[PDB]
DNA sequence: AAGTACAAACTTTCTTGTAT
DNA sequence: TATACAAGAAAGTTTGTACT
């Protein structure tokens, strides 16, 4: 009953990821991961191509579990 | 096929359905849709709605 | 009518700059 | 070095309509 901004964290916390890295490996800026993390951002555009990065299924850092 | 539209298109009408058709399950307007076949939309936001109306997936819908 | 396009307005996301 | 906040610019979505 997570957010989005959650699995990002745990995702990108887990593949012991700074944000740069990731916010990097996804060419994105740090500031657009910030964002996502601050539930700020709900429907990132770059939702796939960050999901490359933290090599995560896009649907479920999007959507969650069931 | 390419880019997002060819596939987008291709698709929908292989499906038998119109923007409005689409969109309306989809459910967002067929002037989004209008927007994303007309290759202007190049990242559409509701691409797992759009695609999944569509019935597909959205990783093959924006890319293949 | 039926189906698709075209355009400003309004919104959400991503960046250019620091601050902490 | 890592993360966070603030305006504004870019990408998308709606609102309204014109054309075939």
């Amino acid at each position: 009953m997570q957010t989005l901004s959650e699995r990002l964290k745990k995702r990108r916390i887990a593949l012991k990821m700074t944000q740069t890295e990731l916010a990097t490996k996804a060419g994105v800026k740090q500031q657009s991961i910030q964002l996502i993390e601050a539930g700020v951002t709900k429907r990132p555009r770059f939702l796939f191509e960050i999901a490359m990065a933290l090599n995560c299924d896009p649907v479920w850092l999007q959507y969650g579990t069931k």
